[PDB]
């Protein structure tokens, strides 16, 4: 996961992820298939 494949995969940066609730990252995360 570098900077510019996190805003692609994700569509946002590494900090609006981690604005995101712990369930909704887990969820991104689980859906990009990212563990």
């Amino acid at each position: 996961l570098s900077d510019e494949d996190f805003k692609a995969v994700f569509g946002l940066t590494r900090s609006a992820f981690a604005n995101l609730p712990l369930w909704k990252q887990q969820n991104l995360k689980a859906e990009k298939g990212l563990f």
